[PDB]
């Protein structure tokens, strides 16, 4: 029987927490709609029970996935020191790494670390926020405005059938925002109510106004889908390509705040750092969080923006199939290490695993025979690529070393 050419020695999988009940809400969030926004059986921002299922799945998964691969027994506990989970201190990303874990292996107890302080955030997860590097404001500045085409406004332009559509969903003509609206010469619009700016600091970038706005709007429609309410944007909201449409607003801000180079560089630094250590053959160390690497799984319970930094530092894009959002809830950059039988010789894998928003919806439990959505991802600046396209470990690790910025290291 042919055999397998290739054997998987390594896993680090960069993780998105799972389902979460919005993260705000504020004033402006009911002055665009006359409607009442449903709420949440959980606190703002804390990770749902059924998110916790969802990615309970996904582990279950990538147990059976790794088992047939070889690099984790079938049955039993994993042996000590063979699966790390390491985890941002917020509670949604702490119980997603709980809830990976107890999927992948039941009644287990893998140890789900985190920074000994959890009341200050972790630098792994965003160098910037905790001011272990800064932003040259000037070139950021120049950086997004450029792939934004000059300006926000041409920006959003561009989009604005995308912003009618939100606007539709949350029937905003008849919103307080536009009835109180002093300059009722014109037409109620999104844009036009909340101008959009673009704010760079030392620390952090953003977009004031209706961009952020619809990023933040959409992102929580696709949560109640996911989640499983009733009527997502008061039903609103009846087909794939409203989904689509609608998202492509979210998508749309992080590709100029989180895959902008001169952001994500910086930001995913200290992950690029732990993704090369952990992938890159070595006697079990450490690196911090009281973990020893290598080993054979490494599960990192991180956010989108981290998912979006890493695409964009390492030149990675991608669009996945039944998923508006480019980096969904639950959603795993996975970076894999192949070692050919042949000559021993080292190659990394580079793929984006994630459950569609039917799988959500639908609560589908996940295994070989009913995967997640799985897109094969290929390093743009990767010249050494091996039969199945994968890029050698020295190729990735000169990808890794010119895209960190050392004095965002940790
Ligand atoms: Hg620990
Ligand atoms: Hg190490
Ligand atoms: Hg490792
Ligand atoms: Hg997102």
């Amino acid at each position: 029987q042919s055999e397998p050419e290739l054997k998987l020695e390594s896993v680090v999988i960069v993780s998105r927490h799972g389902v979460r009940a919005p993260t705000k809400a504020t004033q402006l969030m009911q002055d665009v709609t006359p409607d009442a926004w449903p709420t949440w059986p959980v606190k703002l921002g804390w990770l749902t029970p059924r998110g916790g299922e969802l990615i309970a799945y996904l582990g279950h998964y990538q147990r059976q996935r790794l088992v047939a691969d070889g690099l984790l027994a079938k049955k039993g506990c994993p042996q000590s020191g063979q699966v790390a989970i390491i985890a941002d201190v917020d509670e949604r990303t702490r119980k997603t790494g709980e809830a990976f874990a107890a999927g992948l292996a039941p009644d287990c107890a893998i140890t789900v670390h985190t920074q000994t302080d959890t009341s200050s955030p972790d630098p792994l997860f965003n160098p910037l926020k905790t001011g272990v590097c800064q932003l040259d404001n000037a070139n950021v500045t120049d950086a997004i405005l450029s792939r934004a085409g000059g300006s926000i406004a041409d920006f959003t332009g561009h989009r604005q059938t995308a912003f009618r559509e939100l606007e539709r969903v949350l029937n905003f003509p008849q919103s307080n925002l536009c009835l109180k609206r002093e300059k009722q010469d014109e037409s109620c619009s999104l844009t036009q109510a909340l101008p959009s700016e673009l704010k760079v600091s030392a620390d952090n970038v953003s977009l004031t106004g209706a961009v952020s706005l619809a990023s933040m709007l959409t992102e929580i429609f696709l949560l109640q889908q996911a989640q499983g309410m009733p009527e997502p944007g008061w039903g609103r909201i009846t087909d794939s390509h409203q989904w689509n449409t609608l998202l492509s607003l979210h998508n749309a801000q992080f590709y100029l705040l989180q895959r902008t180079p001169e952001v994500a560089r910086s930001r995913a630094t200290p992950l690029l750092d732990l993704i090369k250590t952990a992938l890159t053959p070595h006697p079990p160390q450490k690196q911090a969080y009281g973990v020893t690497l290598p080993t054979s799984v490494l599960f990192i319970a991180g956010h989108d923006t981290n998912l979006a930094n890493l695409g964009g530092a390492l030149e990675l894009n991608w669009t996945l199939p039944g998923q508006p959002d480019n980096t969904p809830p639950g959603g795993e950059l996975v970076f894999e290490r192949w070692r050919r039988l042949s000559d021993n010789s080292q190659w990394i894998q580079v793929s984006l695993v994630f459950q569609t928003l039917q799988q959500m919806r639908d609560k589908t439990p996940l295994s070989l025979n009913t995967p997640p959505g799985e897109v094969k991802l290929t390093l743009a600046g990767c010249e050494e690529r091996n039969a199945q396209g994968m890029c050698s470990l020295a190729g990735f690790t000169q990808i890794v070393n010119e895209a960190r910025i050392p004095a965002c290291s940790l």
